[PDB]
DNA sequence: TTCCCACCTTTT
DNA sequence: GGTGGG
């Protein structure tokens, strides 16, 4: 074995034998620009340095001779071939091997070794295994010839990814398995970092692994530097290796060799070794001796004789210049084209993009990819070059291309059907030699033929990637031989499951990374502003890959809309920077002469003096370019027309043509229904044949706007389709907005795939003009719908959307069909910069959309009292059709639509077309109205005049003006509708007007005034509704009332009590049929929602209510610990639930009500700080949102007998929103319905009110509202009559064998649920025993009375708060004492660290059995609670001071609050199932509050406010505290009762004291002044003595107590 | 023979 | 920050 140096010392060491072995095969593989070629050339250079002959087979067609020379290759003697086929490449190798005249041969990219059959055949031809088999054959033939000639053969390989592998690593190597085996050495090279010069990236930090070794031990590795333009930093290695081996001294920064100092810092030491090559050889020799594991140990004139013989043989076999010396190959010289940006041409090093090469530009949407592309075309055309544009993205605007200076009439342009076609066209143009630059707009849009013919949702694993990989092989060679530049535009996708590096990627696999000679990363970094206006994009381009000059330089410039790249702007900045232009403050001078003030003017001067500009530019280039550069056309046209004819004959009629004459490329628009929007849009409306996205917050106007464009389109005989994936379209409201319902095609699809397949069908039909998809958010993938709630479908919807765009874009353009996508907003999480908002369904749509609209409600349109509309603002966030970032403000008047004529007035007045004299509006002298209201009405009245004013406004304000047959359309329409219905079932698509299941049907809420506020007379069936509000506001109560009303009409209802606080007995009091109310107390939130879905699907339940989304605890959270972080889990779960539920609920006509709690959002000064639990999904999906609030107390002189209540209709999809209802909730009774009826009746003059006397139709019905209400209860027939009339008068939106099948399906679902979620996961409320409320004495009798139910409830959470030393702990201990007295087990969590065991004993606590913990962190405290709760072994737990519950992070902005909120979710369920009472003591921080957030207020079933009100005195001594407890919240009985008692220090609650007072109050004990008597017998004088008597007679005390309880409980 | 792709807040 | 499947 004999070796050759690799050019890297550390590699030669890693290789064991000191280099690569002669007569063997070697493979080097790695990622793009990793250093494969560079390393290769370095070994050649080293070999040539020793008189060896080398050959380079550049199959990759990317070798730069000048750079090879820079790396020290002798160009003039390096044999070099650029073969056509892979077989040719390998046949050349074999010939050179056999000749015995060549010492080292390298083949650059086996990846590029394209089989002959592949090159002859089309791109998209099944050459399965062909290249592998060829490689396998090559090895067999080569191995022997190489050994006998002692010729080293190096193969460079690229990396591909193996797909659907599940072990090791997914990387592979092109060209089969043969090479792995035959290689004696395999090298894995990788770039691991950048070599920096402060600012500059001057090299690549490199690592090579020896992956296979037949020559020495494998798996050693080498790290070194590749310095651009220099090569492997060899002396750098020598320094590091020398220092490591103690041959070179290193004293801090000082490097010494044998006493003599050689340099300071590695940089200088390296330079010294360059300077002393003799000393370098010496150190190197020693390093090798020390570190090489395997020791190495007339003639040449015969070689040349055989060399020339082989070269002659090769050329005679494979044509003219099939092999030659690199230095003399002219066709190898790198020639460049300007990019249109000067600073980019500088960044590129060589002054532009290289001819005959492939280039890729990628970046985010609207970053400038197309614009830049067109600019290079423009520049190329400016120099007589022919260019082609492949618009696969179907979004090129010819008029805009012209504005950028493209010669439209000579720009070849194609809009291909399939990706294969697109690339076959490229290959044809490449081969023709007639086109100079070709650009392909979006590889992302290069849709494989099979994908187009397949359905949406079909899986085509790696197809596009494999197609791209094939294209590169075929193109690379053809492009080089024709000297044709090919630019690929790519989009960015996000890769998922990546924490290191950056998550961005590029469409269409890995092939392009490798084949590209230049890769550009373009990004918009800011706006170019004109005070008000956004007139351009500030732009930055990074040179990410460069084979032509040093990479990683960058260029910043301006893209001025409608103008292009600001070239002269660059020239000014570059000129000033290079001291060619003088800058004295704001004054710019050139050679003494002043040229302008401010960059703006200096730029204008250079436009004016193009001769001077050329001069400055030339000098800037000379100064700053690192790689400077230095009958016929009639043959070209002959070959051009030949290719164009060939293409058209292959791919149909107008598959390729000149842009200027392509009619189907002209942009045509549709009105949006808003005039100011049409102006903002620049071109006067949305573009036909394009994709458009509208996004915004809930109820912002997305659907409304959508419908308005449909209405306008129908007004002009266009056919429209509406895909209501959100399942919330109201046909009657659509009609009100002027939509022709009877002709509006409408679909309510099951899956997202179905929705998009329908779009594609309608697109292809050519019969529909505008399609709108309502909510991509609601486009639920098929796998998700069939899967469970909580199932993970990573990137499924995104990948589905990405597929849809590919398929749709083309079909939409060819049919001239506009497609509008409505999207919702989600919050992205973990983002401090920019804004946290996003859009559902991935990144594809951002790119494909030609227009993106951000719509927002900015205010209310008021009618003094009434909210009659939404003040609206739309921003044009993306625009491919005109300049972006203009905005439109208008009004959406409910039930009417966009106020178009309102806009017309304002725009008319603004443009001085309409006169405004104060309040008087005049048009052409004639007065048209007073106040904007009337002027608007006048324009409605004079539509002819309106058209006239509109036309003028548009002329004045639009930048970008625009302006037998139908029987064929219907033929194709019916064909598509038939096809759709046969594919997706019975009524998958139909005309809106005839869809019955679309009609809105309502249920009474139990409040009349609410039913009125709701507009349509109640909540809508088959829809989702949300009620939110503060604690004890009436959310559950209201909920139960709707159930009660629904049951009253034979409807089946289910209650999901996730909050674990439903009192069956109270539900009965509210009139709920307990025995038939289905009821579940679910463990996890996923379970809760899976139950909903099951009941929805069953079609057997009519109304389902979920009590507290707040309490819907995700499974992972429940199984996790308290303090565990579950970022966005509940939100994401809710978001998933809505997608799955919406559809099932509509098809079953099931109403679903969600109760939500309020949390406070933090860091908010504007608006209001309130929010709702469980993310953003519900806001959007809810058809109605109710804000309920307690506004006062209903009093009975003394007693608080009810809550005065107000409900606001915060969102309404069913009628006008923002109406409100006030009513009374009478405790134990419910909503006072007849009370409302009286007030509404009197208000509507149906009931007479003469002072206090209420009359109905002459007959007096009662005195005072109280009696009138009672009369209506008594006469239900008359009540119905009055109610019916009130509804007729006040509802703005009025309504419209069998049941045995239902029960069959009901029992089926209940069985299914129980088999899925265990024993009693769902049952009838009336028979659920674990639902019964059971109580514990508080130790105070009067408190047990105040509490209504006689004590605190088991399995519930309770809070006691009050000032310091008020008796919180004492009371707590008293309940424990009482509980222990009855054999219950208790735990005390003393987080406050202040419990006195001896005092607890004095209060009668059994100390020895009281479990007690003093926790370190708050999380620990609550985790202990949860453990005890789950154990089912503890009966009462008390936590002393939530205030003292210190978060773990703190004992190292609302951190305790979030922890408490989490605790409640986890505890509530565990406590109920164990029947464990949990008491929280809280401190106080009216201005009073409670520590630890808002969660506890809600979850507590009882809240106690305890206070010391006085001292119990013994003349001198203070022997106790006089105490008062208020019942502030009560879910178990009526609230707001209070208890006063004594806390006697060292004794506890003065129980017998209470007994005296209660006894006297109830006339059981006589009180004659100071004398207390019981049953005639005197028991004491003064309360003090009477108390002592009852202690003495415990038997009598029991008797009195029993009676007091009977009387007062 | 060779990838594709995000989703979501939470709390004074 | 935890979540894979065609
Ligand atoms: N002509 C050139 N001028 C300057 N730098 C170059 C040139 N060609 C390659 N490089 C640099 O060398 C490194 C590896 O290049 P190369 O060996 O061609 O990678 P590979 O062949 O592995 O794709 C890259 O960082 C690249 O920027
Ligand atoms: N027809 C047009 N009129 C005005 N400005 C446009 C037009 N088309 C594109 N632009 C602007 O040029 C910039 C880049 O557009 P484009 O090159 O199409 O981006 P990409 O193709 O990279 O998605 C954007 O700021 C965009 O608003
Ligand atoms: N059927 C209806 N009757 C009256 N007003 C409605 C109706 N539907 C929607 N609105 C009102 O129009 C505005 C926007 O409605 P919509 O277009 O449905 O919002 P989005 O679709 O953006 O969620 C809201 O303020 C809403 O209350
Ligand atoms: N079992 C009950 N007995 C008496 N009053 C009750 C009962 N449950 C609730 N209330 C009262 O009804 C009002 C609303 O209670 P509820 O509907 O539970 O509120 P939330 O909105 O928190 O669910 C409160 O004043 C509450 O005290
Ligand atoms: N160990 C004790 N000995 C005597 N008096 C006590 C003792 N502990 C508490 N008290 C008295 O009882 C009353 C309330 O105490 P406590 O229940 O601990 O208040 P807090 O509401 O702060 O927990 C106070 O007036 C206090 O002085
Ligand atoms: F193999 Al290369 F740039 F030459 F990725
Ligand atoms: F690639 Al684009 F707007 F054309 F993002
Ligand atoms: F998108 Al919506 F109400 F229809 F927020
Ligand atoms: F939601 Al509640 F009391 F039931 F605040
Ligand atoms: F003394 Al305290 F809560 F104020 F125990
Ligand atoms: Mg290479
Ligand atoms: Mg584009
Ligand atoms: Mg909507
Ligand atoms: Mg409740
Ligand atoms: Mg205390």
């Amino acid at each position: 074995v004999e070796t050759i140096s690799t050019g890297s010392l550390s590699l030669d060491i890693a290789l064991g034998a000191g280099g690569l072995p002669m007569g063997r095969i070697v493979e080097i593989y790695g990622p793009e620009s990793s250093g494969k070629t560079t390393l290769t050339l370095q070994v050649i250079a080293a070999a040539q340095r020793e008189g060896k002959t080398c050959a380079f087979i550049d199959a990759e067609h990317a070798l730069d001779p000048i750079y090879a020379r820079k790396l020290g290759v002798d160009i003039d003697n390096l044999l070099c071939s650029q073969p056509d086929t892979g077989e040719q490449a390998l046949e050349i190798c074999d010939a050179l091997a056999r000749s015995g005249a060549v010492d080292v041969i390298v083949v650059d990219s086996v990846a590029a070794l394209t089989p002959k059959a592949e090159i002859e055949g089309e791109i998209g031809d099944s050459h399965m295994g062909l290249a592998a088999r060829m490689m396998s054959q090559a090895m067999r033939k080569l191995a022997g010839n190489l050994k006998q000639s002692n010729t080293l053969l190096i193969f460079i390989n690229q990396i591909r990814m193996k797909i659907g592998v599940m072990f090791g690593n997914p990387e592979t190597t092109t060209g089969g398995n043969a090479l792995k085996f035959y290689a004696s050495v395999r090298l894995d090279i990788r770039r691991i970092g950048a070599v920096k010069e402060g600012e500059n990236v001057v090299g690549s930090e490199t690592r090579v692994k020896v992956v296979k070794n037949k020559i020495a031990a494998p798996f050693k590795q080498a790290e070194f530097q590749i310095l651009y333009g220099e090569g492997i930093n060899f002396y750098g290695e020598l320094v590091d290796l020398g220092v490591k081996e103690k041959l070179i001294e290193k004293a801090g920064a000082w490097y010494s060799y044998k006493g003599e100092k050689i340099g300071q810092g590695k940089a200088n030491a390296t330079a010294w070794l360059k300077d002393n090559p003799e000393t370098a050889k010496e150190i190197e020799k020693k390093v090798r001796e020390l570190l090489l594991s395997n020791p190495n140990s007339a003639i040449d004139e015969n070689k040349q004789k055989a060399l020339a013989a082989a070269l002659g043989q090769i050329e005679k076999q494979f044509g003219k210049g099939s092999i030659m010396r690199l230095g003399e190959d002219r066709s190898m010289d790198v020639e460049t084209i300007s990019t249109g940006s000067l600073s980019l041409d500088i960044a590129l090093g060589a002054g532009g993009l290289p001819m005959g090469r492939i280039v890729e530009i990628y970046g985010p949407e609207s970053s400038g990819k197309t614009t830049l592309t067109l600019q290079v075309i423009a520049a190329a055309q400016r120099e007589g070059k022919t260019c082609a544009f492949i618009d696969a993205e179907h979004a090129l605007d010819p008029i805009y291309a012209r504005k950028l200076g493209v010669d439209i009439d000579n720009l070849l342009c194609s809009q291909p059907d399939t990706g294969e076609q697109a690339l076959e066209i490229c290959d044809a143009l490449a081969r023709s030699g007639a086109v100079d630059v070709i650009v392909v707009d979006s590889v992302a849009a290069l849709t494989p033929k099979a994908e187009i013919e397949g359905e949406i949702g079909d899986s085509h694993m790696g197809l596009a990637a494999r197609m791209m990989s094939q294209a590169m092989r075929k193109l690379a060679g053809n492009l080089k031989q024709s000297n044709t530049l090919l630019i690929f535009i790519n989009q960015i996708r996000m890769k998922i499951g990546v924490m290191f590096g950056n998550p961005e990627t590029t469409t269409g696999g890995n092939a392009l990374k490798f084949y590209a000679s230049v890769r550009l990363d373009i990004r918009r970094i800011g706006a170019v502003k004109e005070g008000e206006n956004v007139v351009g994009s500030e732009t930055r381009v990074k040179v990410v890959k460069n084979k032509i000059a040093a990479p990683f330089k960058q260029a910043e410039f301006q893209i001025l809309y409608g103008e292009g790249i600001n070239f002269y702007g660059e020239l000014v900045d570059l000129g000033v920077k290079e001291k060619l232009i003088e800058k004295a403050g704001a004054w710019y001078s050139y050679k003494g002469e002043k040229i302008g003030q401010g960059k703006a003017n200096a730029t204008a001067w250079l436009k004016d003096n193009p001769e001077t500009a050329k001069e400055i530019e030339k000098k800037v280039r000379e100064l700053l370019l690192s790689n400077p550069n230095s009958a016929i056309d009639e043959n070209k046209q002959k070959a051009l027309a030949a290719a164009l004819g060939q293409i058209e004959k292959q791919f149909g009629k107008g598959s390729i043509m000149r842009l200027g004459e392509d009619r189907s490329m002209d942009v045509e628009t549709i009105s949006t229904g808003s005039l100011s929007l049409d102006i903002a849009l620049g071109a006067g409306g949305l573009p036909m044949g394009r994709i458009v996205e509208i996004y915004g917050p809930e109820s912002s106007g997305k659907t409304t706007l959508t419908l308005q464009v449909i209405a306008a389109a129908q007004r002009e005989g266009k056919t429209c389709a509406f895909i209501d994936a959100e399942h919330a379209l109201d046909p009657i409201y659509a009609r009100k907005l002027g939509v022709d319902i009877d002709n509006l095609l409408c679909s309510q699809p099951d899956t997202g795939e179905q929705a998009l397949e329908i779009c594609d069908a309608l697109a292809r039909s050519g019969a529909v003009d505008v399609i709108v998809v309502d909510s991509v958010a609601a486009l639920t993938p098929k796998a998700e719908i069939e899967g469970e709630i909580g199932d993970s479908h990573m990137g499924l919807a995104a990948r589905m959307m990405s597929q849809a765009m590919r398929k749709l874009a083309g079909n939409l353009k060819q049919s001239n069909t506009l497609l509008i996508f409505i999207n919702q907003i989600r919050m992205k999480i973990g983002v401090m910069f920019g804004n946290p908002e996003t859009t559902t369904g991935g990144n594809a749509l951002k790119f494909y959309a030609s227009v993106r609209l951000d719509i927002r409600r900015i205010g209310a349109v008021k009618e003094g009292e009434n909210v009659v509309g939404s003040e609206t603002r739309v921003k044009v966030v993306k625009n491919k059709i005109a300049a972006p970032f203009k905005q439109a403000e208008f009004q959406i008047l409910y039930g009417e639509g966009i106020n178009f004529y309102g806009e017309l007035v304002d725009l008319g007045v603004k443009e001085k077309l309409i006169e405004k004299a104060g309040a008087w509006y005049s048009y052409k002298g004639e007065k048209i109205g007073q106040g904007k209201a009337n002027a608007t009405a006048w324009l409605k009245d004079n539509p002819e005049t309106a058209k006239e004013i509109e036309k003028k406004v548009r002329e004045l304000l639009l930048s970008n003006p625009n302006s037998a047959i139908d029987e064929n359309k219907q033929k194709a329409l019916a064909a598509a509708l038939g096809q759709i219905e046969k594919q997706f079932g019975k009524g998958s698509i139909m005309r809106l007007g005839e869809d019955r299941s679309m009609d809105v049907e309502t249920i009474s809420t139990g409040s009349l005034s609410l039913d009125i506020a709701l507009g349509a007379g109640g909540l809508p069936m088959g829809r989702i509704v949300e009620i939110y509000g503060p604690e004890s506001s009436g959310k559950t109560t209201l909920t139960l009332q709707v159930i009660a009303a629904a049951q009253r009409e034979g409807k089946t209802c289910a209650f999901i009590d996730a909050e674990h606080a439903l009192d069956p007995i109270y539900a009965r009091k509210l009139g709920v049929d307990i025995d038939n109310l289905l009821c579940s107390q679910p463990d996890t939130g996923e379970q809760a929602l899976e139950i909903c879905d099951a009941l929805a699907r069953s079609g057997a339940v009519d109304v389902i209510v979920v009590d507290s989304v707040a309490a819907l605890t995700p499974k992972a959270e429940i199984e996790g610990e308290i303090g565990d972080s579950h970022m966005g889990l509940a939100a994401r779960m809710m978001s998933q639930a809505m997608r799955k539920l919406a559809g099932n609920l509509k098809q079953s006509n099931t109403l679903l009500i969600f109760i939500n709690q309020i949390r406070m959002k933090i860091g908010v000064m504007f608006g209001n700080p309130e929010t709702t639990t469980g993310g953003n999904a519900l806001k959007f999906y809810a058809s109605v949102r109710l804000d309920i609030r307690r506004i006062g107390a209903v009093k009975e002189g003394e007693n608080v007998v009810g809550s005065e209540t107000r409900v606001k209709v915060v969102k309404n999809k069913i009628a006008a929103p923002f109406k409100q209802a006030e009513f009374q909730i009478l405790y134990g009774e419910g909503i006072n319905f007849y009370g409302e009826l009286v007030d509404l009746g009197v208000k509507e003059k149906l009931i007479e009110k003469a002072g206090a006397w209420y009359s109905y139709k002459g007959e007096k019905i009662g005195q005072g509202k109280a009696n009138a209400t009672a009369w209506l209860k008594d006469n239900p027939e008359t009540a119905k009559e009055i109610e019916k009339k009130v509804r007729e008068l006040l509802l703005s939106n009025p309504n419209s064998a069998i049941d045995e099948n239902k029960q069959k399906a009901l029992a089926a679902a209940l069985g299914q649920i129980e088999k899925q979620f265990g024993k009693g996961s769902i049952m009838r409320l009336g028979e659920d025993r674990s639902m019964d409320v059971e109580t514990i004495s508080t130790g105070s009798l009067s408190l047990d009375i105040a509490l209504g139910a006689g004590g605190l409830p088991m399995g519930r959470i309770v809070e006691i708060y009050g000032p310091e030393s008020s008796g919180k702990t004492t009371l707590t201990l008293q309940v424990i004492a009482a509980a222990q007295r009855e054999g219950k087990t208790c735990a005390f969590i003393d987080a406050e660290h202040a419990l006195d065991p001896i005092y607890a004993r004095k209060l009668g606590v059994d100390i020895d059995n009281l479990l007690c913990s003093q926790p370190d962190t708050g999380e620990q405290a609550l985790e202990i609670c949860d453990a005890l709760a789950r154990s089912g072994a503890v009966d009462v737990i008390v936590v002393d001071s939530v205030a003292a519950l210190t978060p773990k992070a703190e004992i190292e902005m609302g951190l305790a609050a979030r922890m408490m909120s989490q605790a409640m979710r986890k505890l509530a369920g565990n406590l109920k199932q164990s029947n464990t009472l949990l008491i929280f003591i809280n401190q106080i921080r009216n201005p009073e509050t409670t520590t630890g957030g808002n969660a506890l207020k809600f979850y507590a079933s009882v809240r106690l406010d305890i206070r010391r009100i006085g001292a119990v005195k013994e003349g001198e001594n203070v022997v106790g505290s006089e105490t008062r407890v208020k019942v502030v919240k009560n879910k178990i009985a009526a609230p707001f009762k209070q208890a006063e008692f004594q806390i006697l220090y060292g004794e506890g609650i003065n129980f017998y004291g209470e007994l005296v007072d209660l006894g006297v109050k109830e006339k059981l004990i006589e009180k004659a002044g100071a004398w207390y008597s019981y049953k005639g017998e005197k028991i004491g004088q003064g309360k003090a003595n009477a108390t002592a008597w009852l202690k003495d007679n415990p038997e009598t005390a029991k008797e009195i107590e029993k009676k007091v309880r009977e009387l007062l409980l």
